[PDB]
């Protein structure tokens, strides 16, 4: 497994969810321009692993075929100890793509391959998010 | 199953519907929608080797689109717009086939899902005044 | 039949027409339409190895387009605009062939169908003042 | 005989013309047109291994375009703009070849035909003040 | 000949020029033009295995462009702008080669020719104050 | 060496830095920059098989970007914006890899370098308040 | 020679320069230019297996660009802007390599040359205050 850089702040409760992700969901707000909540289903598992309070007015879901990889990954975030995740654009190997939240401060173009989990911290909002892939 | 169920999105309201055939694939599908309420209201679905039209929800909407689908043609680009929550609704659908055919009906102002892809084999959900909830279904 | 029938779309009005030949395929097809009423009004259709012009509905409209079609050339992109309902009408047609040839006729302001694809072999429907109803037909 | 005749479009007026060679192909084509009247007025056509210019209609127009055509080069995109009816006229022509060459002449404000495609082998029609009527011609 | 002569376009005025070799192809070519008069005024042409610079017409124009041409590089996109008539002139030239090189010179406000294509092997025409008349020439 | 040193561009000011590892490559890089001063201010760099974060210059800037880089992924498109002269500075960087990944940081209003390409293996330069000077380094 | 000389363009002024090495190729190249005078003013050129910087003309200009060039990377798109005449000057340069790298320097307001393509092996010309005259040079 390959662990992307966790970006955003140091706040909120630790989460680590790690089969392959076969669905992912991003709750976000216009009022605060933050990611607030994430859920993640796995490949042969009905269980929904979730984190942070879904207090936001939009959500998007990306379903992901068994053979489909992420080729284009970007997380928007505010940098610093006092930080937060603000947005995410993902693009797959089949042209599928999702845009969530805002990109007004800092960015990371992450590592690419088959998305295998996420890790970070979450409270009111998503304090910190880093992706995980295969080789 | 020999089948992949997309996430049913929208609300928990209306009457359960499930359209599939023992060895059939969707060969045609229709979406009624309104400008006044920005909702999907009605759906119909024919299948291969079967004249029967399976329908659901009240077609009270002022537009409709139909996609016919060749026997060997797959869905490669699928998106459902919807309002999230227990008290939710479907608002729009874009489909794109494996032959460049594309239909786009509805509004996408709140929430989205980019679904799974393959040979469209049925739909599942709930419907009343409008389409409360919709999830697609594919082969392997 | 050795034939695939597109959904006839539009209303139930006007006189039934059906154009197909024992061993022809459509070689030419014309669409008359108006700006004043935003309707298809008239259609004509020549066939391979046959000089006869098969026509329907009154050509009262201020524009027309013709698509000529090579012997080996297929339809890959077919769309009919229409008003839905028992008291309905066809409003427009975009066709695209397998050589990049394409025609746009009339208006697409209410409802659409993306039809099935193959070698265009005839048309069927009803016509009066205007084209009440149109469905295409292909080989397999 | 070994030839495909596009539909002659436009009116029934002016003097008959038919330009073809026993085993030759058009190697150059010219279109005179006006801004004042938005008509094609004059055409000329040389053929392969033959310096003679076959011409028709009065060149009273303020623009002209010439398409030269390589020996192996085909027309893949052909369109004639025209006013429909017994009382009709040709208004414009777009041609596109198999090397990306293309020419645009005149106006397309009333009616169109997307013609048949292949190696252009002659033209036929009628011409007077202007080009009353034009149909193209191809090999197999 | 082993050669294909594009149509000389423009007027009948000025002194005859013909730039050719028994076995040579243009290696470079230059177009002088003015903004004041919107005409081509002067041309120069080197050839492969010949240090002679062949020129014609008075270079009284305020811009020039040069296209150098690799040994294996062909013209795939050739156009000459010109005023038609006995009393005529060349106004512009766009060339595009087989390596994406291209030059644009002068103006295209009246008439055009899309010429034949191949490896450019000379030019021929008439020139005085300006370039009265220009035609290109290719191999087979 | 086993390397290729791009040109260090910008000024001669600040403290010398050099980040390289004995048989390893940059696996991640970060650029801090400001809107207020239109400068690169700080850089950090992780390497393959090494948890250490090597950094330089004061991160007083209001934006940062990070590029992670797969083990087999190369830089194919590299550009550094900078103010030239003894009293100079780096103002921006665009990088593009062999997987379409790309990052933009800072401003490009004065001077540029399109660098050498291959596997990014370290950076070298000088830094103080800001990044006085930056040059990249690749594997031969 | 085993070398191809681009046409030197611009004026006849300034001191002759010629940069070439017995078996090497340009590995780097730099263009100083001004907004105040819209001229190229200075050029520098490193070569393969040689740290020496060969330069010419006074760098009095407010911008510079550098193109680094991989060992196997060729120029596929080369253009020099210049004022023509005995009293002439170079105003700009666009280069494009065989890896998508490209640089734009100075102004293209009067005259151009699209040069010969291959591996850049040196430059020659004249320079003073500014770059009076520049021609490129390639291998076979």
């Amino acid at each position: 497994y390959i662990y992307s850089t966790e970006v955003g702040g140091v706040g909120g409760t630790p989460f680590t969810f790690m089969g392959t992700i076969t669905s992912i969901k991003f709750n976000w707000s216009d009022q605060y321009k933050l990611l607030h909540h994430i859920e993640v289903k796995f490949i042969n598992n009905a269980n929904i692993y979730a984190t942070g309070d879904p207090k936001g007015n939009h959500e998007v879901i990306l379903e992901i075929d068994d053979d489909e990889t992420i080729i284009g990954s970007v997380i928007g975030y505010k940098k610093g100890n006092d930080g937060r995740c603000t947005g995410v654009k993902l693009t797959t190997s089949k042209g599928k793509s999702i845009m969530a939240g805002y990109f007004e401060e800092s960015l990371i173009t992450t590592y690419t391959g088959k998305l295998a989990g996420i890790k970070g911290g979450a409270g009111s909002a998503i304090d910190r998010l880093g992706l995980i892939f295969l080789k």
